[PDB]
């Protein structure tokens, strides 16, 4: 008959009882002003359909993050926008400032509030267990926040995380994937970093929601708390499964593919094998001992679960006794 339905546990029909505009970002009008106001100063990344540099809006000498969208397909770009203006303002979120266009080249930039990033591999130096604690809280917030709207965020990952260590100061970033929840929904399951794709977009279903935000959150913990990034390690899409399986074990994966009557691709015949599932202590180390403790092993455990319904939500999430101290 095909794969079991599924729907949100929190926020299942907020865009439902929306209008049209608030949702459609294909019929949505983009407006945008001349880039001849901005002067780039620095490049800060690079992606796929993007650059990010620092700039200078030269009519009041304020710093500003812009982001230079490589012309790929309208919707996509529109998608983004909408759904940055949408969430403009919301906790930890990187806040629009403005959308513009190089006369010259007609090529489409966005400008955000200026974030002063500190270094990524060089940022575990003084970062202890209470640090881990208050960024995880941070980030929690602008989840429950965009989840809340009605949007997936879908690309949740340690490069689309800012952190001004110097001011506490962090933002939700690269709104390019995020997506409309709307209840029973067939996405394309081709979304999030490979290291951070929750078992749903692996094993080819569809019908997934906000709690997929949350298995790439738990990701992110494990790399953080264990000192091992990236903590799920596969070298392609159906490898990414068996480095799950080879800690949440086969016997859960195959509860959660029966529970969704889910049918797994015949790539995973020779690769899967039989694991057990493993204690979140085998993971502990001389290396990373002062970053864990049972509460981030609770939390962590009650994220990277198989069955997407099972994941706290954001919401819950921030009610767990490891943000007792914060
Ligand atoms: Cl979420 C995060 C991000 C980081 C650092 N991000 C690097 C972002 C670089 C960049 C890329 C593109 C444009 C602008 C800048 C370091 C640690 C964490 C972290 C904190 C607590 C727990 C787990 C992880």
């Amino acid at each position: 008959s095909g794969p079991v339905p599924s729907r949100a546990r929190v926020y299942t029909d907020v865009n439902t009882h929306r209008p049209s505009e608030y949702w459609d970002y294909e019929s949505h009008v983009v407006e945008w002003g001349n880039q001849d106001d901005y002067q780039l100063v620095r490049k800060l990344g690079r992606g796929k359909y993007s650059e990010v540099f620092e700039a200078i809006n030269i009519t009041n000498n304020e710093k500003v993050v812009v982001k230079i969208l490589k012309p790929v397909k309208k919707k996509k770009i529109k998608r983004e926008i909408k759904i940055l203006e949408n969430l403009r303002g919301g906790p930890n979120i990187i806040t629009l400032a403005d959308i513009v266009k190089d006369p010259v080249s007609r090529t489409p930039a966005l400008v955000f509030e200026h974030v002063n990033n500190t270094d990524f591999k060089q940022l575990y130096q003084t970062l202890t267990d209470y640090d881990i604690r208050f960024y995880m809280y941070e980030i929690l917030k602008a989840l429950d926040y965009c989840h809340s709207m009605g949007i997936m965020h879908r690309d949740v990952k340690p490069h689309n995380v800012m952190i001004d260590h110097e001011h506490r100061k962090l933002r939700l970033i690269d709104w390019g994937l995020a997506e409309f929840y709307h209840p029973g929904q067939e996405y394309n399951v081709r979304v999030a970093s490979r290291y951070f794709k929750g078992p749903e977009l692996l094993v080819d279903y569809q019908m997934y929601d906000y709690s997929l935000d949350m298995w790439s959150l738990g990701c992110m913990l494990a790399s953080m708390i264990f000192r091992k990034e990236p903590f799920f390690h596969g070298h392609d899409n159906y490898d990414q499964l068996v480095r799950i399986a080879k800690v949440l074990g086969t016997e859960d994966l195959y509860d959660y593919i029966d529970k969704y009557n889910i049918e797994l691709d015949p790539r995973f015949n020779d690769i899967l094998g039989r694991h057990s599932r493993k204690r979140w202590e085998r993971f502990v180390h001389s290396e990373n001992q002062h970053l864990v403790s049972p509460e981030a092993l609770d939390f962590l455990d009650k994220l990277l679960r198989y069955d997407h319904q099972s994941r706290l939500t954001a919401r819950e999430a921030m009610e767990h006794p490891y943000f007792y101290t914060v």
